[PDB]
């Protein structure tokens, strides 16, 4: 069929709301199961599914038949595959501080542990893939995040209130540069025993006696990580609320945190994480470190800025993997075409999409696959239609 709904993966990672998919989206869960994730693709360990017409087939099985007719000729040839993961992210509880690795040391990170032989779906397993994934968050609902370092004097500033929790803090304050945050951020994470409870103590006592943000973030956080040196990474780390409908690109070496709300994610079937925080696994800190740059991102800068154009509002990301697009239904049909495979989901109103004589509905939380040999589709309704395809 032209156009093609999507049953898709809920992954139930303990993390997950009991309740957002539910809410949002009307998807049943009388089991009460968190639901962490909803997956819209073709990953090899969980891919979304189509109906032949009337048996349930891999969407990942069908692209790999009909390569160059489902992903179009660009995709086909630059990636092999359908190069995007598509997400309903919903963080009941904040998750792990982040960093991606950028190019060069995502090969070598690659490389290191594929010579060891560790299996790419190990626990153990950091790396995924020799190239450097983009990431990029779209909220659904407000939701809580941390992404980039802070201006210096910023970090200064919020720093102060604990100037005696830990050396490494007041050695920053004394000549706050790019290599004290380094030495800072590996002190902090590298904390032991009494060294740890002290500067946790420190912080404590704080929280009792600031008010507002970050104070409020750390406060929120430390009913998970109550004893995570991450606790510290607010007063480092940019604190921020994205409305519904704003949205972040996620760049490598840059820490960065999901903490709450319901969000869209896309990026690539494989990525490469280094943990920096918020998690009780353990951390090779020098690695983590050679990794990160300790450079500032002001506030003004960590929003991507959409582009609008008729009634598409494009999300400009700096790679060829991926592009993220808005468009605002209206009871007029409006043609939507790209020269890709195309994931079209409903935001939020509803969605008749129209394929000559084939049509379809898309209530929120909804999606449909459009092969690339498809478009361009017609769309009509209320509300907005969220699309992940490929510009090349
Ligand atoms: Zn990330």
């Amino acid at each position: 069929a032209s156009m093609q709904k999507l049953i898709n993966s809920v992954q139930n990672y303990a993390w997950g709301s009991k309740t957002a998919l539910t809410e949002l989206y009307g998807i049943a869960n009388p089991q009460q199961q968190p639901m962490a994730e909803l997956w819209m693709g073709a990953h090899p360990k969980s891919s979304s599914r189509i109906t032949t017409a009337g048996e349930t087939v891999s969407l990942r099985d069908a692209i790999e038949k009909n390569k160059t007719a489902m992903l179009g000729e660009a995709v086909a040839n630059r990636f092999g595959e359908l190069p995007f993961l598509f997400k309903v992210l919903c963080a009941a509880q904040p998750l792990s501080i982040q960093v991606h690795p950028n190019k060069r040391n995502s090969e070598i990170g690659f490389a290191k542990e594929n010579a060891a032989g560790i299996p790419m779906d190990a626990a153990e397993r950091n790396y995924k893939d020799p190239n450097h994934k983009p990431e990029l968050v779209f909220a659904l609902t407000p939701f809580l995040a941390m992404n980039a370092f802070r201006e210096f004097s910023d970090i200064v500033s919020l720093l102060q209130p604990v100037a005696g929790a830990h050396s490494a803090i007041a050695h920053f304050l004394q000549v706050p540069n790019a290599e004290r945050l380094s030495q800072l951020f590996a002190s902090l994470l590298n904390m032991q025993g009494e060294e740890k409870s002290r500067a946790l103590a420190v912080l404590k006592a704080a929280l009792n006696s600031q008010q507002g943000e970050p104070w409020q973030t750390i406060r929120v956080i430390s009913e998970y990580y109550p004893d995570d040196s991450g606790l510290f990474s607010p007063l480092l780390l940019n604190v921020v609320k994205l409305n519904p409908g704003e949205a972040m690109f996620l760049f490598a070496e840059t820490p960065h945190a999901y903490l709450q709300g319901v969000a869209l994610e896309v990026m690539a079937n494989s990525d490469n994480v280094l943990r920096a925080g918020l998690t009780p696994k353990y951390i090779d800190i020098p690695e983590l470190v050679a990794n990160v740059k300790f450079e500032p991102k002001p506030a003004g800068e960590l929003l991507t800025a959409p582009v609008k154009s008729g009634a598409e509002l494009d999300f400009p990301i700096p790679v060829d993997d991926f592009a993220f697009s808005l468009h605002d239904l209206a009871l007029q049909e409006t043609s939507i075409g790209q020269h890709s495979a195309a994931i079209l989901f409903c935001v939020e109103g509803e969605a008749v999409l129209r394929k000559d004589e084939q049509r379809l509905v898309l209530k929120p939380g909804e999606s449909a696959f459009i092969g690339a040999d498809e478009s361009p589709v017609n769309a009509s309704g209320t509300g907005r239609l969220a699309r992940v395809y490929n510009k090349l």
